[PDB]
This record gives structure tokens, sequence and C-alpha cells, in this order.
């Protein structure tokens, strides 16, 4: 149950212009289709000897090609032009929490990340990475799951390339992140892994 949308970059602006759609508006996919549609309708794109093909104006040019060469037309297809609109709108997507208002996020969805470690030569623990991508604070996770574990949690900077937290907590927990992640926070199971390594279902 996660929404795909897609933000309005600077880059996009004159397109959006008429519809009312300004830089860092979100939109659904099927906003942009009928968006770009109208677009190409009111301003006589349609090649008129083969209505499969909409010639792009300077902006759509602009806009979603690499490289504009000069006195010639650039046709495409309404479904590649529609195809190059969505990839050139930065990635996002909307969260809705039970008992929430829906969260809107920038950037591709990326997965809740469930792991087995080892900390000692035989300490396991369990290490959560990605929870604020789905609007959960990992304070008040780690807060929930010591109590629901009986064990001590932590969060700590999540190594790599994003600035993010993750939750650890002593033990192997995975069955527990399962409730709280599927059932407490209805969260979709194609977007977290690491659950077919718990203990139990």
């Amino acid at each position: 149950d996660i929404k795909p949308l897609y933000c309005v970059p600077a880059s996009m602006t004159l397109l959006f212009q008429e519809s009312g759609h300004k830089k860092g508006s979100f939109l659904e996919g099927s906003e942009v289709r009928t968006i770009v549609i109208n677009y190409a309708k009111k301003n006589d794109l349609v090649d008129a000897d083969n209505k499969n093909l909409v010639r792009l104006d300077p902006i759509l040019c602009d806009c979603i090609l690499e490289k504009n060469e000069q006195h010639t037309v650039m046709k495409l297809p309404w479904d590649s032009l529609l195809t190059r609109c969505l990839e050139k709108l930065q990635p996002a997507y909307q969260v809705t929490l039970p008992g929430q208002e829906p969260i809107v996020k920038k950037g591709r969805i990326c997965p809740i990340d469930i792991t087995l470690a080892q900390r000692a030569s035989n300490k396991k623990v369990t290490v959560v990475r990605n929870l604020e991508a789905y609007g959960l604070d990992p304070y008040s996770v780690a807060a929930i799951l010591q109590q629901r574990c009986q064990a001590s949690t932590t969060v700590n900077p999540a190594p790599g390339a994003k600035d993010s937290l993750q939750v650890q907590i002593q033990g192997n927990q995975v069955h527990h992140l399962g409730w709280l992640l599927l059932e407490e926070y209805q969260l979709p199971r194609k977007h977290i892994q690491g659950l077919e390594k718990a203990l139990k279902p």
C-alpha cells in the first residue's frame, strides 16, 4: 500500500506551468500522463501525418532530451514521451501509517532491511535499516522493541552513504520486527528484507 509519486524538478517547471503545478509539486503517474497529453494537444504538437507521434517543442526538448540537434524536428511516440517525462521527474512516494496522515518522501522506494549479525563470537544482534524511509522514528521503534523483545536496544548511525540511523536489538528478534512492521504499521511485505531469516513465522 505505498503510493508511487513524481516530484516536479526545476528543469520541468515550464512543462507543468499551464497545469498549475509548481516546482516541488507531487503528482501521481496518471496525473502526469493527463498533463503531458493535454500539453501536446493544447500546443498543437501532434504530428498531422502520423497521429501516433508528437513533435517536441523547445520546452519539451529542453526538459526531456539530452541533445537537441538544430534544424531537426524531434518526434516521439506518445508512450515514449510519457516514459521520458516520468523518468525525468524526481521519484517520490507516499506512506500511510495506521492512524496518521500520509507522509510524502522524495527518492526511490528502498526496503527496510532487517539483518542478523554477530557482535562477538557468540552474541547475535538484529539490525534494522531504513525505518525513516517509511516515516518511522528509530528512537520510538527502539523503545517499543526494547519492551516487546525484553532485550537492549540502541540507535546508531547506519554505515554507508545515506545519513540514516539504524536500530540494533540484542539477540535474534526478526520475528518481532515482522509483528511491528507488518501487523502494527501495516507496511507492505514486498518492501521489507530479512523477515525470511526469522526463527519462526
